[PDB]
């Protein structure tokens, strides 16, 4: 009854990630992915491992995580929604300059107790309109248990830097001193530094780091911030961090070949796609088996928005993810020269 | 010295048609295309055909066209200036419930003279400075009359609501319509589309057919065809996003499906109209070319635009045989041009 991340099977879990596949056509009649399928991984289950749930099903760790919370609070219950692309039923309109982040964070202050899901989806969640939102892109989720006060010391960086877009959030008796009621008030782009970053640990002791830059933020998020925090390199080689334009196949035919795959094949998970076709708001580290999980996706452009991302070290989740590569040169081409275009989209 | 479009020669003309490539690779190391080659047409000439020139060259049409205006201008050459993306040097944030329309209408008030260009880059022209070169673009430039030039301003004042700026008015009177646009549109628009006969100083007539920020309907099919009597050709229009498909390799893919094919044209490339901005269509009969602001999507903003539509047999049918129809791995042309069709769903 204490608030906490559900597993899949609704068990309470101190972690979990979730990797959501995009919709991906067979042929006229049926599609190969739906775009609600899912590879799943806490450290319970120890693998990362294809689900039998559909993301948008009454059942798996995502439904049964928000629905412990929304689906019968207590007196002293609430939570904060945020979303740069709100849902139909929010009540405020859209601000254009407040950070792309999104997310829930659900607490409970009889109990001491909280979560945080971090997710990609536009438009999601609401606490009483169950939103379809968009199977279109691989997306990844990642939820954490942690106590009142990590939630509040969290909120408290959010109002300074990632600045999200709060609609409507549930108080549950907060005391308006609080930094989660603050957080449900009026922002002020204000801080004099461009970035932040601060440790804590999810109630198992699961140690993370929220790494985040606010509007003033102009240089390379994963390079000059995310990898000097972390003490070590983002893997970004095989990145897709710009556009690759059509490459020749014959006779003056130009046509997409995307070159960077993410293949879950190795998970159990019968599915490889274009990264272009991938939300692409992960990284992992090349040593120290770092996994980020945030709201900055991989290419050059960026607004000057707020917004940031989870770190923390997990070995088996970074194998995974690393697993995950695929590269298919054009036609005629090598590996080296697929992978020398690759890297020219990291060029402004 | 009256204002006038000027052709490949640095002659002034009529009217001219340019289809611009988008920047094509072979590898990391080699380009078959930078995205400045192009095809010209012009009534004079009679041919669609790939030019000698490219588009950033100091010669060709556009050089020609927009030198004559910016590059030694009397006291009464003046120019209003418009796009939903303003060049850095208009240092102004832009209003993104203005119009998508992007363009330059240049006059001289002393020989009555106009001209209008219409083009589809962002943050571009700038009287006094590099546009991307990614993607295929249609251009379009006309030889107006004064009068003609300020009954378009007024529609523009009223529907496409262009965002203007670093305008030269050259003396205009403030009365113009011209000028008018220049100052903060306000005018409430009755109805939400509007189209206007006109004719270019050779006799050549257009239609400048415009919605409004209140349109929500099909702009293609619900207010151009209708207006032209025409259906508009839009059966192997990409009309949304294709999914990955799966190969026999076992991974999905991008297919293209619908590419645009130049290679008829003298102009050796061929691509997938995603990598084109396609703010062109044309109608199935009656040989009807549009030009314009709005693209092939069914997901449109609710902002103004336009496209200019003529007849010119010629074009019409240099334009209609680009359609390329690719299918992907293990598919028929049939379930190529279904796939196609299913981007038309609402």
């Amino acid at each position: 009854m204490a608030i906490s991340p559900r597993d899949e099977q609704n068990r309470s879990v101190d972690l979990w990630f979730a990797y959501k596949v995009p919709k991906l056509t067979k042929d006229a009649d049926s599609d190969s992915a739906s775009g609600y399928e899912y590879v799943y991984y806490d450290r319970q289950v120890g693998a990362v491992q294809k689900s039998p749930n559909l993301m948008n099903d009454p059942k798996g760790a995502l439904f049964y995580t928000l629905d412990s919370v929304f689906g019968d609070p207590g007196d002293t219950t609430g939570w904060i929604l945020y979303n740069d692309e709100m849902p139909a039923d929010a009540n405020r309109s859209n601000n254009a300059t407040l950070g792309h982040t999104k997310g829930v964070i659900a607490f409970d202050i009889a109990s001491s107790s909280a979560l945080w899901l971090l997710h990609s989806w536009p438009k999601y969640a609401s606490p009483s309109v169950p939103g379809v939102p968009t199977p279109l892109y691989g997306q990844t989720f990642l939820c954490l248990s942690l106590d009142l006060a990590t939630a509040g010391k969290l909120a408290a960086q959010m109002a300074l830097h990632q600045q999200p877009q709060v609609y409507l959030p549930r108080t549950g008796g907060l005391d308006h001193t609080s930094p989660l009621y603050a957080l449900t008030q009026p922002l002020n782009a204000s801080a004099p530094g461009d970035s932040d970053s601060l440790d804590f640990k999810t109630r198992g002791g699961v140690p993370f780091k929220v790494i985040a830059k606010n509007r003033k933020w102009g240089k390379d998020f994963w390079n000059d911030l995310v990898g000097p925090t972390l003490k070590a390199d983002m893997y970004v080689e095989t990145w897709i961090r710009g556009k690759i334009p059509p490459v020749l196949d014959s006779d003056g035919v130009h046509k997409t070949y995307d070159i960077k795959f993410i293949d879950l094949r190795k998970l159990g998970a019968p599915w490889a796609w274009p990264e272009t076709q991938d939300h692409a708001k992960w990284g992992i580290t090349t040593t120290d088996n770092w996994v980020c999980v945030g709201d900055i996706n991989r290419m050059v452009t960026q607004e000057k928005r707020g917004g940031g991302t989870i770190a923390f070290q997990d070995p088996k989740l970074w194998k995974a993810l690393c697993e995950t590569d695929l590269i298919i040169p054009p036609p005629g081409k090598t590996d080296a020269q697929a992978r020398a275009m690759i890297r020219k989209t990291h060029e402004p």
